[PDB]
C-alpha cells in the first residue's frame, strides 16, 4: 500500500470543448489533481490511471444510448488534462505507474485492477478524479465490496451538479467508512 | 425470463421501534411493495428476498463501526415488514421463491444470486425495497456490471432522505439506463 | 494470517455407505486430515468448513444431470466424518471456524469466502479434503485467480482415482506454485 | 449465437523455437484449429483470441514457474498457421476479438464475461493450449459463470498425453461439457 487510482481525468471530461465535459468544476481541481499525484508517487505509492476506453458505433455497449460518444480510442480526447498529463509523460514509464482502458464507469469493472492491487499486497485505495456520482462513486463502492479501505481526495473529485458531489462525499464518508482526505493526503474533519 | 429483487424491507428497517428504521417513508410504501411482488409471483417471475443478516460484536465488518446492530440473526429484526411478510408465510417454500442472506448493501455481494439468475436465463431484475441510495443502489449498480437489465418500482423503494431517493432514481435511469415502472410493472414516463 | 479450508469432508463423500463416496482411499486421511485441522486452530489459523448444499429436484443445477443426489441438505450425509466432526461440536462456536454451504465445487463460486478472507487479510489458504481432482482443483484455482498463496496438505487430501489425484498435486505445484506440506505442515520436498 | 474462445495458438506456444512450445501435438491440431474457427466464423458466431501479454514483472508469481513467453510486442505472440491467416482477413470484423490476458484463465482480470454477456451468448467453445492448463482453467471459470461448454476435442493439445486426457475427462464428466469435432458435430 498504497494506490492512487486517477478516474478519467481527461480532455474530453475536463476542457471545455471536450465532447462530455464537466466543464468550469472539473477544471478547477486540474492543481490539487496533480499535486495530490505527484505526492503519491514521490512517497511510493502505485499510480493507475483508470480511462474510458470506447469504440464508436458500439451498439452492444449499453452506455452509448445514454451519452454521446467520448474518450474514443486513438482520439486527442483520451488525453490526460492539464499537468496530471505532464506527469505521465515523466513518469508513465515507471514501474509503478500503469495505464488501465475501462469500458464501464467503475475502474474495477472487466480490468485487472483487484489482480494488480492484490500483487502487491495494497490494503488501501486513494480516489482521484471524476465524475464523483459516476465512475469515483461505482470505482468507491466496488473498492468496499472488494474490502479495500478507501481514501477520497475531497479537492481532487469534482462533478457537474453540486448536489451529485455533496451526495457522493456523504455516501464515501457515512456508507463505505471513506477516509476524506486533502491534496496532502490529510484527513479532513 | 424476470426476477424481482426483494432488498432488506424487515422489521429492523421499517417499523418504528426497528433498530436502523427507515420510519414513515420505509412504511409508506409497504401497499405497494405486497402489491408488486404478489404480481410479479403470478406472472411467474422468480423471486429474491435478499435479507441483511449481521452478527452480534463482528469486528472484522466495517459496517460495525459504521451502523447500530440492525438483522441480527435469529432476531425480530429480520422478519419482512407487512403484507409482503405474510406472502412469505403463503409462498416461500415455492420453488420460484428465495430467501437469501447477505452481509455487505448489494444482493450480489458475497452471494449467490448471480448464479441463481444465469442458471434460470434471467436477463432483466426488478428492484424493490429500502434503502432508495444504500442497497438498492449498490444492487443496481452491480446487475449493471452484471449486464442485466434493469427495472425499479418507484413506488416499491423508500429511503428515509427524500434528496438522496431522488438522486438515486435519476441515478438509475440517466446513468444506469434502468426503466422506472409502477406497482402494476408499467412504465413511467 | 492463514486459513485452513476444509472441503467436502462429509459422511457422502467419505463413508461406505454415502451417496457419492470416494470409498477407501477417502477413509485413509481421516487421521490425517483431523490432526492437521486441530493443529492449524491451534496455531491461531482460521477455518473454514465449505461443504456441499444440495436439494433434490434441483432441475436448474447443471450438476444434477452428471452425479446422483448427495449432501441433501438437513441430511445426515452432510455430517463431517470421523475426528473432524468431534472437532466441530467442540469449536464450531469459536470466532476462528466457519460453516459454509456451496452449491459449485469451488469453496468460492457464490459464497462470501473471498469477503470473509480479506476481512481477516488472509494472504495464504491451506487445503485440505475430497476430491483432489474436483472440489480441492477447482478451490485451489479460484485462489491463484485471487492472489492468495496455497499450501496443499498432500496427506489430507484424496480422489477415487489414482492418477487425477496425481494429475492435481502435479498442477498445484508445477503451474499454481503451491507448497506440497504434511499433516504437521512442514513443507515436503 | 455462441463464442468461440481461441486460446494461446501463438509462435512461443506451438512452433519449435518457441520459447514454451508444446512441441508435436502443439503442431498437430493447426488444420483443426484453423477449420473450426472459419467455420464458426461462417456461421455468424463471436471469436475471442484470448493470449498471454507478459513482461519480462517480479509481482506475477508465474514468473517464478516458467521461462519468459509471449512478451509484449515479440513474434512469439504472433498466431501459428493458418489461424495467422485468419486473423488477417477478419481481425478487424467486430465479431473477431484480441484480448491480452495475464493469468491462464481467458476470464481472469480481462472483461470477457462482459463482452459475452452483451450479447447474450450462453454457450462457449474452447479451442487451444494447453488442454491441462490455459483450457482447464478457462473451463472451469466459464462453467462457475454458467456457460453450456463445447470443447473441439482435435483443436486442443498439451506437452503430456496423460494431462490431456485428465482434461477431456474432466471436460465431460465433472463440467458436463459437450466434446465436438472440427466440423463442430457432437463426438460420442
Ligand atoms: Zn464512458
Ligand atoms: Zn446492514
Ligand atoms: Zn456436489
Ligand atoms: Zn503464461
Amino acid at each position: 500500500t498504497k494506490a492512487l487510482i486517477s478516474i478519467d481525468y481527461t480532455e474530453d471530461f475536463v476542457a471545455d470543448s471536450g465532447k462530455l465535459t464537466a466543464g468550469a468544476p472539473a477544471q478547477a481541481i486540474s492543481d490539487a489533481i496533480s499535486k495530490v499525484t505527484r505526492l503519491a508517487f514521490e512517497r511510493g505509492d502505485y499510480i493507475f490511471f483508470t480511462i474510458d476506453a470506447h469504440e464508436e458505433n458500439d451498439c452492444f455497449h449499453p452506455e452509448s444510448k445514454l451519452f454521446p460518444p467520448h474518450n474514443l480510442i486513438g482520439t486527442s480526447g483520451r488525453n490526460l488534462y492539464g499537468d496530471l498529463g505532464i506527469f505521465y509523460q515523466e513518469h508513465g514509464s515507471d514501474s509503478r505507474v500503469f495505464w488501465m482502458d475501462k469500458r464501464h464507469y467503475s475502474a474495477f469493472s472487466g480490468t485487472d485492477l483487484d489482480i494488480r492491487l492484490r500483487e502487491r499486497r495494497v490494503s488501501t485505495v486513494i480516489l482521484t478524479g471524476v465524475l464523483t456520482d459516476i465512475c469515483v462513486l461505482h470505482t468507491a463502492i466496488d473498492a468496499y465490496n472488494l474490502g479495500y479501505d478507501i481514501e477520497i481526495v475531497k479537492p481532487a473529485v469534482a462533478s457537474i451538479w453540486p448536489e451529485n458531489h455533496q451526495f457522493a462525499l456523504g455516501h464515501f464518508k457515512n456508507t463505505l467508512g471513506a477516509k476524506l482526505v486533502d491534496e496532502n493526503l490529510n484527513e479532513l474533519f
